[PDB]
C-alpha cells in the first residue's frame, strides 16, 4: 500500500502552529512552495491560453487541483483562481486553508520565470472554502 | 485524483533541514509523533504476540511498514524491528531515515500507554536502508 | 484481492436478529460503537466549524460517510445529520438502516469527549434511506 | 470510497468475546457460516479435482483464501487445507484465527450438499498462523 | 492484469448469430441464465422492498446493474424495471441487448423461488437503449 | 463497476457441454477463435523474436497470458508455449482448459497471416495446468 | 508502475513543431493513423447504428474518447463528432487538439473499409476546445 | 479511462523508422530527452548515494524504471545501470530498446547539471533485454 501521510501532515500543521506561531509558518511555507517552484517548471509559453493548459497539466501531474488565468487589461494585471485545494487538519484562516502560501511562491515562481517576468502575489481574502484568489500586479 | 504530498515533504524537510539544523528537528518530529499516538491507539493487550497483532493492523491501517517486537529475558528489554519505513528524499543519517524520531515517539506512546508502562525509546543506530532497531529498557 | 465482508455481515444480522431479538442487539451495537470510539478520536476542537472539519476526515479515514453538525440556540441543542450510511442486508427500522446505534455511540463519544462535554444522543426516527438525523441535548 | 469493516469486526469480536464466552460464539458462527452456504453453492462435481478447482473460483469470488481437498484412502477420509485466512484483531485460539467455525459449517455445507452426502467437520487443532486443517470423516 | 472477454464475448454472439439462429439462442440464454440463478440465490424475504434490496445487492457482487421491482395491485402482477444492462457487441432486437434472456431466467428463477411463487416472466418490447422492462403475470 | 462475466461463461461452457458435445464445440471455439484474430492482427515481422515481441503486446492488451516461440530447425517447425491461460470452470480435457481452441485458431491465423504462411496447427497433448503446447507444421 | 508517456509526448510534440514545420508533421499524423486503423477493425456492420455501437467499443478498448455518426440524406454526407480527445500539450490549432490527424485517417480507414466505401475525411474547422468535427463525403 | 498511448507509439516508432532512417531519428530522440530533462530536475547533491536517491525518486514519479550510480575511480568514471526500461514496440538495436537516446540525454542533463558538471554519455553496446548501461567520462 502506498503511504498515507494525511495524520502526519495534520500533526505537523497544529505542532508548527503551536511552536512558532502564525507570522513565520506563512514565510517557511512561502519558501517551501518556492523551492517545489525549481523542480517542475512549465515550458516558456507566449499567450495566457498555453500557459493556462501547461500549468493545469503540471498541477494534474500531481493532482493539487486546476488553475484560472485572467488577464484585466484595465491595469495589465493577471487573476489566478485555484480549485480543489487540498485540505489538510482544520488549520487556517479560514480553516482548512493551510497550504495557501504553497499556491502563492509556486505561482509567482511559474509566472515569473516566463505571462511577463516582473510581478508579485498578493492573496486577496461567497467563494467555496478550497478556492483560493490570488492577484498578480506589478 | 488523490493528492501527493512527496514533493512537498521532501522541500519540507530540506527547508527544515537548511532553517533550524539537524537537533531542533528531531525534537520536533519527536513531539509530532507523540502526538499522532494519541489520534490511533491499540487495544490493551496482556501478551506480546497479540500486542505484536494489534500494532501490525494499526500500522496496515495507514501503510507506514510492519513491526516486530521481541523481549530480551535477559534484562527484561523490548526490542522493535520496524521494516518497509517510507522514504521521503535523502535526507537523514543515513540517507532516507528522515521519520524515525516520528516512529520512536509513536512506539514509545504506544508501548508505555499498555509491554509494561515504564520505559524509554533509545534509537540504536549489514541491515537494510529502510530498517529501524529501537530498544525499550527501563 | 482484499477479502470481503458484506455476505458475512448481512449473514451475521439475520442470525442476530433471529437469535437474541431487536431490543438487545441495539444495546450492543451501541456498546461496539463506544468501544470503536477509543480506537480512533479527534483532536480536542474549540468551535463547531472546527469540529466538523476533523469528523469528515476521521470519518473519510474509514469510508462510513459524511457528517454536518449544527446548533439550535434555542435550547443549545446540536443536531447532528450523516450521509451516506454503509447498507448491510435489508435489517432493521427501516429496512437497510442496521448500522445506526453505531454511530449513536461513536457520536457521542466523539462529541462528549471534547460541542461542550455533558450531552446524551437519542435518535430522531422525505429523507433519503441511508441519510440519519441524531439530537444531542443535556 | 468503499466501507472498511476491519475496525468494526475487530471491536464486535472483543464484544462478543467480553459478553457470551468462547464457546457459544463458536456455535454462532457455525450458523452463520452455514447461512452463508445457502447463498452461494458450487455445481454438482463428479470427482475432487473438480470440486477443488470450483470450491478456488467460489473462494476467489470473495477472496477468503485458497482451499486443497485430498482423499485418504486408508479410511475414505477427507483431508481440507485452507490457506490465506482473513485475520481480524487478535482473538481466538491461536491468536488472529477467529473465523475457523465459520470456514467449517460453509466446508460442510459445500461439500456434503454434494465428496459424497454424508461427513462431519472436526478441526485438526509447523503451520503458518492462517492455515486451517480439517478433517471430514463419517 | 485481469482477463478481458468483451472480444470473446462479441465473436462468441457473432457466431452463434450466424449458426443456429435468432430463437434457438433464445432458448439457450433463458436456460443459461436459470442455471446462473442457482449458483446464488437471496435470502427468503416477506416484503417486495426487501426483495429489492436482496436483489440490489445481489447485483452489485457481479455488478450487471440495478433493480427496481413495482406491484400493480389492479390484477396482483408484478414490474421489473433493469438498468445498466451489460453491453457486448452490437446484436439483439434492438442492437445491444444480447443478454435480455439471461435476466428474463435470472428473474424468474429468483422471485419464483420465494414475490409469490408462481408467475411467468414476459418481456415487455422512450426508454433508454440498456433499460429492460420485465412483466411477472400468472 | 466493471461487469464480470466469469459466473455467465462457466454457465454457458457447462450447458455446451451438456448440449452438443464434446466435439462440435471445438469446432465452434476454433472458428471463434478465426474470427477473433480478424479484430486484432500483429504488424508484418521478418523474424521471430519480433514477432514474439509483438504478440506479447497484443496478448498483454487483452490479458490472456504469455507466449513463446521457437523453431525446431530439425524439420522447420515452430514450437508455441502459452503460459497463463484463463481458467473458467472445470470443463475440458483436463480440467480448466476450456479456451485451448480459441488459441490454436488464433495462432494459426496470426501466423498464417505473415513465421512463413503455410502452417497448421496441432495441439500436443509435467507442464503446469494452464501451459498450452501447440505445433505449427506444413 | 504503467509507464506514463504524457511528458514524452509533449516533449516530442514541441520538437516535431521546431524542425519539420505544420504541414509535414499533419502527413505524419495523418500516415500514423492510418497506419493504427490496421491494427484494430470493425467488424463489417450493414446500418449506421451498428458501426456507431462497434466503434465506440472500439474506441473505450484504448480509451480516446466517444463518436456519433449521422447520416444527411441531402446529399448523403457523413458527419462525424468525437468527445473527449486526448490532451498532450498546448501545440495544435487551436491549442490542445494536436491528434486530429490521427482521427482523420483512423476514421477514413474504419469507414471506407466497410457507411459506403468511398469517402474522403475533411477537417470541418461554440463547441469545446476537445470536440472534433469531421465530414465523409464522395 | 485514462488514455492508452502504446498503440500510437509503436506506429509512430514504425512510421519513423520507415521514413527518416536509423541514425536522424537517434538525434531527435537525444533531443527530446535533453528537453524532457529541464521539466523536471532534481536538487543539487553532493554525493553520489544522494544523488542515486533523487533521480530514483524521480524516475519512480514518472515510472520509468530504476537507476545505479557507481563511480570508477581508476579514471574517476561513472557506470549507470538502467533497470525496467518502457518497451514499445519491437523496433531498435536490440529489439525493444527504442527510447535509449532518450535515456542518454535525460542522464547527461541532469547530471551535468550538478556527479561533477562537465562529462558525456556514450551507451555501452548477458545483460537482460530492457537493461542499458552507460558511461559518463570527460
Amino acid at each position: 500500500k502506498k503511504p498515507d501521510f494525511t495524520l502526519f501532515l495534520q500533526t505537523l500543521s497544529w505542532e508548527i502552529d503551536d511552536q512558532v506561531g502564525i507570522e513565520v509558518r506563512n514565510e517557511l511555507l512561502r519558501e517551501v512552495g518556492r523551492g517545489m517552484g525549481t523542480r517542475i517548471m512549465p515550458p516558456p509559453c507566449q499567450t495566457v491560453d498555453k500557459l493556462q493548459i501547461e500549468l493545469n497539466a503540471l498541477l494534474a501531474l500531481i493532482g493539487w487541483g486546476t488553475v484560472t488565468l485572467e488577464l484585466l487589461s484595465e491595469d495589465q494585471s493577471l487573476r489566478i483562481v485555484h480549485e480543489n485545494l487540498p485540505q489538510v487538519g482544520s488549520a487556517g484562516e479560514p480553516s482548512g486553508t493551510w497550504l495557501a502560501p504553497v499556491l502563492e511562491g509556486l505561482y509567482g515562481r511559474w509566472v515569473t520565470s516566463q505571462a511577463f517576468g516582473d510581478y508579485v502575489v498578493t492573496r486577496d481574502v461567497a467563494v467555496p472554502r478550497q478556492t483560493i484568489i490570488m492577484y498578480m500586479r506589478v
